[PDB]
């Protein structure tokens, strides 16, 4: 009959802490067959050696299928697990639980929170940072758009896509095939995978034209990004996987979506736009979030308001660890709480040295 | 009469002098009037950052060619100031005071001072203790009279540089028979700002004398002033305060204001420091010459009731994840990151928060 | 009555890789029902915030029930699972299985292992006399489970033990108790050393008498010359192996071990093999895996030359102890790995730490 | 016509630590103007953002100008001064004093101890990593070659060189000029500088033909290497200061040099010919070290012997300081001391994870 769509923003103790969740399930008030992606915050460093995002994503995995009487490998076909590590600062950890309700129900007047979920192929280690990663993710998105029955692209405000990256072990692959690889680096690999599957959400919602993206101009023309994609990669998965978060005419949630887009790591002034976008027109009104998404990254030109900043030069601690914290410390200035989702490196995803912002608010 | 001048000058690595040579080299600095040189310099601000002591030498090298002294004398007559740690999008930058008295007439108001005293030195065993604490409330009435500043409310920031106990100290105290505060030299340095910053609220009226005692020290973080910034050091063994607030007789074209951030995230205390310093909209922005701060991780493992890693992440030290963060704050309300945050704030704001104090420009 | 350890060293992808074990299982050279322990090196750092260690648990906790058929809570309830982070320099990821089974052959002594748990520790608890005496009953039993009877015999004493977060300091002053100490870096130093000093008690390494909670990580000469104790924040018990020789064994392996003077001791390393019966380096091969505690000296030095390991705000000094033991071991038996786990509050002494190793016949 | 070339190995405190030398000068042991090259292991991080390097340059240079009577810019022109940074594990830090003079004495008769030094022009940041790099450094190795007298490049045990490295602001600022940097990395600039002027010695001293070198084989070709070049990068200069030690049968030093080259980080076998060829026959005769000099670093197939290591993964702590920290643990447990010269990022420096190692010994 009528999508409903409910989020739930639960903190957690520890990567594989799945209380909360149980908390809300054992109560009633989720459906463990109706849940449809899981965004987490898990406190690993992020980067390449993070265990915690497969941790997490393996613990939730193994609850819902005790719980639901399926396998582990059933669940993972079913749910979207999308686990970005790295917690600094302030930041809290915490998963944000999407469930998508059939009820009885019409639809609420004017357009309200829809979200679907799409999953790509596995990419071969030489499609990563390539045309075939964007075109794939392209097609995916938009069959994700069809899922939340969002037919305008501009009702999208968030498109969320966990993304691989490039082992050791991958590469090896790739040459005894015969094939090279983007990059020889693994964390670097991590950006061209971001950054690949960014731009295919800038085609598949025509934000950008196709005659404007080619191998040459991944993570090379910052001129190029997308308003709304937010990636994120990890080692403990070889394809893409994809939310669509945005406003339907046909919905029944009690929720709506808004964004805007972070020009610099310090823009308050865009975390207060995303707000208002959302509904949320005071600060008394802030109660009324259900979680802010946003991306996080150091400015190429390693400044920020024409000020230097040690992030690009720091060899003890990587950039996208520090602009995670810097990020989120921002966002909880503005509404208070530091329990919010920041990612970090925001290639073609904003412009050079910002990113997308999303609220979800309760209307 | 009294003026105080003060340049917040951006630095390219922590030996740059060019920026302060510029402005020696215009005139616009005469660098005998210079009292002190407060640093963010962009090592890890823990404890092998050493980009602090390649600072203070490049800087005290220039100086005393500058000046025709030794650079001995030369970090006799400054105080040198330097807090590393640049984390985030904390930029490297120093702020040089200069105190000079000039033939200007009364000021329409109070306008930013600045007065500066010395404790006596202190036997290792009386540092984290009373004897710190009642030694330093007295160096800064004498700071505060040095400055010409007789209402404390006017007093809204003091740096201070206070002494450590080193091994060589431990030994020198069993020596005589008496225990120090704590066996360790890193505490020692959390026992010494905590008890100079507490003789600054005693010296001010922040807190009641009769709730001061040794055993409050350092566990008590009820008790804190609202004002005090202080730094351990190794060199000194006396107390080296540095007032900074408004007299009625001075000709500075520069205020001073403070408020206290309640956590790491409480801009709200950044708009009223701002305020508090007569900068009342977003549009008067330009006129800030600097934020200090002090930022540090809440000893409870959360703020506003959400759960953070800083106390356990033992890959980034919980310093410099509290300096990112109040860094980033206070950025985002000013539009500038290259703002003066420092750690180490024991009885220096509720715990978990810090003094933030800002000069402006009238 | 007659007992034959197994002991199986096998590389690992990542934490959660089970798949050397599965294929062990799968060629029948593994029975599962017989493991009795399971020893890690998971690449996590080591130390307070290291999930890599729970997560190589869970891993192969639910593999092992899913082919035993039995839930995972019986799997950890019947198998120790000691992951010890941190996995630095050149050190190889690996666990170390142990199999025991019941056999019907007939001198001289092989290798016996011995398993026991503690019961959960409150976080006020650790590093303190509480830990140390509940340590020391369960080394008794582990022993007994080994079928060792003579101290003398016992020669690694591997423990996993708790460790302090900020949100059990917060539990506990809520509760009206002060813990040891309030880092939770250091807190990982005590509860090493109180679980060691438990094994030096029920040893007879050190008497009672000179055990008490100001001993505990400030008396360096008090300290066992087998045990070996690592902390994480996955387990709130400490679970105890206990590897030696019995009369009692049908194994074709023995442990030795020695004791390594400081971090790059590689004589203790050449003495360790020879206790083992590995004479000369023709015979390395017969080597199934070496398992060595590394620390950073008090006094900031190794024979006499500064380092720079306890003053190091980036790089905590446990990290840096296991990469250079491991080197100093793998650049004597030609291989990376070998299991050196870091901190040896009263395990060795100050600077130094045991290091076992277990040899074919 | 000959020269005799002292060293000594300073245990210091701090990198602004100058009382060890200040010694040896007060006791007549040094005569300040003889000293040519100052060779030290400093307590920084060792990767871009290491400021201990330039501490130690600093304060030895105004020590020396002081004592000498002269500028310290004169004195930056007279003595290179080669900091490498990074003393991780056991490493303990230290300088190298390298003094030398003419002296009116008799034959050796054999070979011993020789030293030169030569200094390049500054470079452009995209220069580095680059044949004008290779090239410059190389004409350098010939210049002190000739210093050392020596003429024979199989007499030349030993090739420290000191060399830039690529920060954000010197990346942005190409940029704005129009120029293309060989990387757009400053971890990964240190590299393909070190790996530039290991390729200048080899091509220099023969080891390598011109002909096989290009931009294209940089960091790419590990198959070329130089079996003596140990380089070095850091922010605080825009040259390369070369530092040549062999042995000449124009010398009258008390010691001589030997060296080998390690396989890999755990060879124990060829710290023990490097001692071998430095005469050092016994562990008796281990107290005639003056010091071992080596080169450490993570090989590209991310293993040893084998065995995978997480150094290329680890996003926490960078691989050179692992290195560092393996090799030096090495060195140390075969002579006892780890008070030892060990430099990490071995680029065309000895086989891919391996790297050259010499020792200075009494005769
Ligand atoms: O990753 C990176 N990018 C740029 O443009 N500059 C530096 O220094 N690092
Ligand atoms: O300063 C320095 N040290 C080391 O070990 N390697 C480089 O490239 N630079
Ligand atoms: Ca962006
Ligand atoms: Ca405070
Ligand atoms: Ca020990
Ligand atoms: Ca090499
Ligand atoms: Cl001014
Ligand atoms: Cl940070
Ligand atoms: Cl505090």
């Amino acid at each position: 009959h009528m999508q409903k769509v409910e989020v739930f923003r639960i903190p957690t103790a520890s990567p594989d802490d799945i209380s909360g969740l149980a908390t809300l399930i054992d109560s009633g008030k989720i459906n463990p067959a109706e849940i449809v992606a899981i965004l987490g915050k898990t406190e690993g460093n992020g980067c390449v050696n993070d265990f915690t995002r497969g941790f997490a994503t393996q613990s939730l995995a193994m609850y819902l299928a005790e719980k639901l009487g399926i396998s582990r490998e059933e669940v993972v076909k079913k749910v979207a697990f999308i686990m970005s590590g790295g917690t600094e600062g302030v930041m809290t950890p915490h998963i944000t639980v999407f469930v998508r309700k059939d009820v009885a129900a019409p639809a609420a007047p004017g357009k309200r929170l829809a979200v679907g979920v799409a999953f790509t192929r596995d990419f071969l280690p030489e499609e990563l940072g390539r045309m075939e990663q964007v075109n794939e993710v392209a097609r995916a998105v938009k069959e994700a758009m069809k899922d939340a029955q969002i037919d305008d692209p501009r009702d999208v405000h968030f498109v969320q896509i966990k993304c691989p990256l490039l082992t050791a072990e991958r590469i090896e692959d790739a040459k005894r095939r015969g094939k090279d690889v983007v990059v020889n680096d693994t964390y670097k690999s991590m950006a061209y995978s971001r950054g690949a599957s960014a731009l295919g959400v800038a085609l598949a919602l025509g934000e950008i034209s196709a005659d404007k993206i080619s191998n040459e101009a991944i993570c090379h023309d910052w001129n190029l990004y997308s308003s709304v994609a937010s990636t994120s990669a990890g080692v403990e998965l070889l394809n893409d996987e994809i939310i669509v978060v945005g406003n339907s005419t046909n919905s029944a949630s009690d929720l709506v979506i808004g964004h805007s887009v972070m020009k610099d790591a310090i823009d308050a002034d865009a975390v207060r736009a995303a707000l208002k976008d959302a509904g949320i027109r005071s600060d008394d009104e802030m109660d009324r979030i259900v979680n802010v998404l946003a991306k996080a990254e150091a400015a190429s030109s390693g400044t920020v308001r024409g000020r230097r900043n040690t992030m690009l030069d720091d060899s003890d601690i990587n950039h996208t660890r520090s602009a995670r914290a810097v990020v989120n410390a921002v966002i909880a200035s503005v509404v208070g709480d530091p329990m919010v989702y920041v990612s970090g490196g925001a290639e073609h995803q904003g412009p050079d040295g910002g990113g997308p912002i999303a609220v979800i608010a309760r209307v």
